[PDB]
């Protein structure tokens, strides 16, 4: 009857324009067992049209940021276009009961041209650290275990 | 790319075993236009055996108790019979911008046995008055837009 987990984000870019979005989190382990990442997904939502996103994880607590944490973009539907979704799984880690996993990184267009972060649906501004965030979501077995998807 | 509303839930019953269960909830409006509670379903999840729930409405800020806001107890699959929830609708009622719709009630068994609260999803302890509860959930044409299911 108890929710496990639990997520905060922090996002360094707070401006409407940046070539970097950063995806940050933590996930909090709340519950009494170790949490294996390896069926966990994160999704980070954002409106945009370039095609060609990279992908770079700068820091991962659990792990080896190359190898262990994989991220790619998806469309919400064929249509439109622009309402993507970044989904971060991890080859690799376990969350200790009472510990958190830091998974911190970003996405840049390929061009190295400008994000307009102002229609992303999970764009935190106005704070200064991490702090739990509901428009990022996960998921355990593809069962939504946090967050809200964006309507 | 915003949420337009937030769930706060408070429950006058604490105790473990207790006759009533409260599901007492605030919706409210963050959005700039008005919200039809005419497309709501809000869902209090819990775990119970007794088949015959009644359901009762004491205040309902935006209408009449009895005739506008209604009560239904589904099963979350055929098995286990035990795993439930409560879902509130609304026949009537409008949240302007900026405002909140205020939803106080009850269940009780039909026959005023006791409930055993401990294990129920979206019963919550240790706060004294309305908080942001997210394991209550609340849909906009069945799409979910605040909280999360049983896991
Ligand atoms: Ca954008
Ligand atoms: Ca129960
Ligand atoms: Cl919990
Ligand atoms: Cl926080
Ligand atoms: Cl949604
Ligand atoms: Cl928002
Ligand atoms: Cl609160
Ligand atoms: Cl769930």
């Amino acid at each position: 009857s108890h929710m496990i987990l639990k997520l905060k984000h922090y996002n360094e870019q707070q401006s409407l324009y940046s070539k970097a979005i950063r995806w940050d989190f933590v996930i909090e382990n709340t519950g009494n067992s170790y949490i294996d990442l390896r069926n966990v997904k994160v999704r980070y939502y954002f409106k945009d049209d370039y095609k060609n996103i990279n992908f770079a994880v700068y820091f991962y607590s659990l792990g080896d940021e190359k190898n262990d944490v994989k991220g790619k973009v998806y469309n919400i539907r064929q249509s439109d276009s622009s309402h993507k979704y970044l989904e971060v799984t991890f080859e690799k880690g376990s969350i200790p009961p009472g510990d958190a996993a830091w998974v911190f990184g970003a996405i840049t267009r390929d061009d190295w041209t400008e994000f307009n972060q102002e229609d992303d649906w999970s764009f935190l501004q106005g704070n200064s650290t991490f702090s739990y965030w509901d428009k990022m979501t996960v998921y355990i077995s593809d069962k939504l275990v946090w967050g809200i998807e964006p309507y």
